[PDB]
């Protein structure tokens, strides 16, 4: 259904923009970039793979930050158009302490702080890496949210105009939108 947003209690009174910056900002900027993108360390993964996925997930080489992108995702590595994520993407988990893969059942976080669902997005491989859905996942590889940000804005301006990604996950909560959660 509609846009869904979980929280743990400790961000109860944080806006979604003022805690997606500082979640960027401290999980950083990981250099997944040309000549930089190293096998064991920045590059991700993806479940069920090969370079596709219901879910990619990648976890920050300063700290124990992660996030999971779930959805249906394609990403095109070598080929035409090269490095693409697109398709359908669901979610975004963000937290601490990556687990699981592949393998196991699915990547999983120890510790989440916040998740959106139902974000609704799609990206055909067209655009290549001008795709709204790259740029999202994209931009949390590098630091910086306003794309995610963009979008959870729209999502949240059409549930009622007075919410916004400047809203609080408390006033979200009211609003049938967020849930929160004790901090574990």
């Amino acid at each position: 259904m509609s846009i869904s947003i979980s929280y743990s209690t400790t961000y109860s009174g944080w806006t979604v923009a003022d805690y997606l910056a500082d979640w960027s900002a401290y999980f950083g900027d990981v250099n997944h970039r040309p000549g930089q993108v190293v096998d064991g360390s920045n590059t991700g993964g993806f479940n069920p793979g090969p370079f596709d996925g219901s879910q990619y997930a990648l976890k920050s080489t300063a700290s124990d930050a992660a996030f999971i992108a779930g959805g249906d995702l394609h990403y095109t590595l070598f080929s035409n158009p090269s490095h693409t994520l697109w398709g359908k993407l669901d979610s975004i988990a963000l937290g601490d302490t990556l687990t699981g893969g592949a393998s196991s059942g699915g990547y999983a976080l120890d510790s989440q702080e916040v998740s959106f669902s139902n974000l609704g997005l799609d990206s055909p491989i067209a655009q290549g890496r001008d795709g709204t859905v790259h740029k999202v996942v994209y931009g949390l590889m590098s630091g910086d949210s306003s794309a995610l940000q963009g979008q959870i804005d729209a999502l949240l301006k059409a549930v009622d105009p007075s919410l916004s990604i400047n809203s609080t996950f408390d006033q979200l909560a009211a609003a049938g939108v967020a849930h929160a959660t004790p901090a574990a």
